[PDB]
């Protein structure tokens, strides 16, 4: 679990991300899918995208980011008592997406490049480590809805 003061070191630094949802939800996809190519092989509808001055150009991609941070967003301030918000995006990430518990470790590391990129003084050690803890949190739960399912991963 984390402590009170971990989670408050979480959430404050989302309160800023929170300031430009899209332009994080942007550059958060983009590492994703320049550093884990196989991951941009998973969108349909995003699979066009070549270089990173298409991606960057791509309001439907934009959009699709703000999507992904709002959920994880509310994910977050529910200071791990997720499990309703938790439930249906693991049900669709492992039957109708299918994506691989290791792909959700990727953007996690991206998630966590670009909040130190954006937010040196919020960001700190003690805060990247919050983060972690959350985001590994996240994971764990998804994993244990995955393997219920028989996609363990
Ligand atoms: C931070 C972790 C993630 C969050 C919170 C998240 C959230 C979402 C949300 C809220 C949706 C739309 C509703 C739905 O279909 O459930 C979605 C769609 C989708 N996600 Fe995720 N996602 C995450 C990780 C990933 C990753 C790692 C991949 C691929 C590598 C993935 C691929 C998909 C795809 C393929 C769709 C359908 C997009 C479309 O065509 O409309 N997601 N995601």
């Amino acid at each position: 679990v984390l402590s009170e003061g971990e989670w408050q070191l979480v959430l404050h630094v989302w309160a800023k991300v929170e300031a430009d949802v899209a332009g994080h939800g942007q550059d958060i996809l983009i590492r994703l899918f320049k550093s884990h190519p196989e991951t941009l092989e998973k969108f349909d509808r995003f699979k066009h995208l070549k270089t990173e001055a298409e991606m960057k150009a791509s309001e439907d991609l934009k959009k699709h980011g703000v999507t992904v941070l709002t959920a994880l967003g509310a994910i977050l301030k529910k200071k791990g008592h997720h499990e309703a918000e938790l439930k249906p995006l693991a049900q669709s990430h492992a039957t109708k997406h299918k994506i691989p518990i290791k792909y959700l470790e990727f953007i996690s590391e991206a998630i966590i490049h670009v909040l130190h990129s954006r937010h040196p003084g919020d960001f700190g050690a003690d805060a990247q480590g919050a983060m972690n803890k959350a985001l590994e949190l996240f994971r764990k739960d998804i994993a244990a809805k995955y393997k219920e399912l028989g996609y363990q991963g």
